[PDB]
């Protein structure tokens, strides 16, 4: 166990002297789309067969090897099958009836969409196939969306689209309203639950609505998730709760760049827009897509930054959350998309600075790999931090300590909506009225060039941050 990181120390005296040799090369290659992966797949590759897991038992669910299959990075999706059934999982508590009956007025966000035939997607005139997805918002109650979806039901059973209600994004965050369907989700294996101390979700210290809490969708057929990669590319649940079935289209990681031509190209944007690939384009570049139908009961593991699109065949609900298993490859994919986000200026719904630290403080981390890469985010957020602090105070500028208090989220700045770590930038006038209403320090500065107009609150005493970082060192196994 040889260190190759300088201490606290070693970093703070080396920000104080402004001649001298260099601790590391604050430089850094900046984040880009990658190209098309190589080796290049032939046509009879690109329709390849999904990793899937037979449960017969509730044993076969905690069976240890099943967690390795689902993060290998070579299967971008795994479908669990019979996994409902295999635990004895209720089912029936996240039925659209017993969701009215114990919340009929929780709010539905709803997603009014074009009912579009299979697997494409037409221009509202059903005159040529494009890849924008028209999924407009507009929001109701459990209650007003339960009606719409058994009268839609009733509707086919009697016998230029029509255009169908999504009722997506439903809240399952509060423990009061949803006591029995939360504690339903307690008898998954370690791995898939929504809190785990193997989730790095779990460690973030508060709440991230949909990622580490359960978010329910309400569908009708045709119901269309277009195609995204999750935030911050962290692995995702997904649990068919029927009657009906969904149908699964998904794109490895690795093409990702790919699939963002593809949406420069059509005049979309990749991680915000909404677009449903055409088949055909994919096909003839070379893209593999997974397809499959997921069933009442089975669960979908999607992992680190697989692209993947869903629509609903039947009548069915699902649930799903995020979780972050605390590998190399899952924190590598989720600091890469933090950066690119960035640089897109989208923000990342995961504060993986914040969350870097908190890792630092609760895990024991034994992979070398993994504990370098987090060790490596500490030494340049202290760096920053540290070198910020000092130049602040060479400008006679003050520094308010601030603290924070138990659970207290992570920071966005207002206009760029970066993350803002530890020293944050808020008017007098925000200072006064407490809503501390937060810059990061660029946009600060282009409001009062020397921050007149600005005070600086510190979140964490720098003699904490230092001792969080010399005490994170290589667990052993
Ligand atoms: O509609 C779904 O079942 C679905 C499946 C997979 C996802 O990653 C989603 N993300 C956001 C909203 C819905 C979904
Ligand atoms: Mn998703
Ligand atoms: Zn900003």
């Amino acid at each position: 166990s040889v260190s190759i990181y300088p201490s606290s120390a070693e970093v703070l005296k080396a920000c104080r002297n402004l001649s001298n040799s260099s601790i590391l090369l604050d430089k850094c290659p900046p984040p880009r789309p990658p190209s098309s992966p190589y080796p290049p797949l032939p046509k009879d590759k690109l329709n390849p067969p999904t990793p899937s897991i037979y449960l017969e038992n509730k044993r076969d669910a905690f069976f240890p090897p099943l967690h390795q299959f689902c993060t290998n990075p070579n299967n971008p999706v795994t479908v669990i099958r019979g996994l409902a059934g295999a635990l004895k999982l209720d089912l029936g508590l996240f039925s659209t009836k017993t969701l009215v009956e114990a919340n009929n007025e929780h709010m539905v966000e709803v997603r009014t969409q074009l009912l579009q035939p299979a697997d494409e997607n037409w221009d509202p005139t059903g005159t040529k196939k494009i890849w924008h997805c028209e999924s407009n918002r507009s929001h109701t109650t459990i209650a007003k969306y339960a009606q719409y979806q058994a009268s839609s039901f009733q509707e086919s059973l009697r016998e230029p689209f029509k255009t169908i209600k999504f009722g997506t994004n439903i809240d399952l965050s509060d423990d009061k309203k949803w006591k029995l369907q939360l504690h339903e989700l307690t008898k998954l294996p370690a791995f898939v639950r929504v809190v785990s101390a193997g989730n790095l979700l779990s460690h973030v210290g508060h709440t991230i609505l949909g990622m580490n809490t359960v978010q329910l969708y309400m569908k009708v057929p045709g119901s269309r998730t277009p195609g995204h990669q999750e935030n911050n590319n962290f692995c995702s649940v997904n649990i068919n709760i029927g009657p009906g079935d969904c149908e699964w289209f998904v794109v490895p990681e690795g093409y990702w760049g790919v699939l963002n031509d593809f949406c420069e190209k059509n005049n979309l944007n990749f991680l915000m827009g909404s677009w449903w690939p055409n088949l055909e384009d994919l096909y003839e570049a070379n893209v593999p897509v997974y397809r499959f139908i997921q069933r009442p009961g089975d669960l979908v593991w999607i992992n680190a930054g697989t692209v993947h699109w869903v629509q609903a065949i039947g009548w069915c609900n699902n649930i799903a959350w995020n979780v972050g298993p605390l590998t190399a490859c899952q924190y590598k994919l989720a600091v890469e998309r933090y950066e690119w986000n960035k640089l897109q200026s989208v923000k990342s719904i995961v504060p993986m600075v914040h969350l870097s630290w908190n890792m630092a403080r609760n895990i024991k981390v034994s992979d070398p790999k993994l504990f370098e890469m987090i060790k490596y985010c500490l030494l340049r957020t202290l760096k920053q931090c540290q070198t910020l602090r000092e130049a602040l105070i060479a400008a006679g500028k003050e520094i308010i300590w601030h603290g924070r208090t138990k659970e207290e989220p992570a920071h966005y700045c207002s206009i760029c909506e970066v993350e803002v770590f530890d020293l944050l930038f808020v008017t007098n006038e925000s200072n006064s009225r407490k809503t501390y209403i937060v810059h990061c320090q660029d946009c600060a500065r282009k409001t009062s060039g020397n921050l007149e107009n600005f005070v600086v609150l510190e979140q964490y005493k720098m003699e904490d941050l230092m001792q969080v970082y010399d005490q994170f060192t290589l667990a052993p196994p």
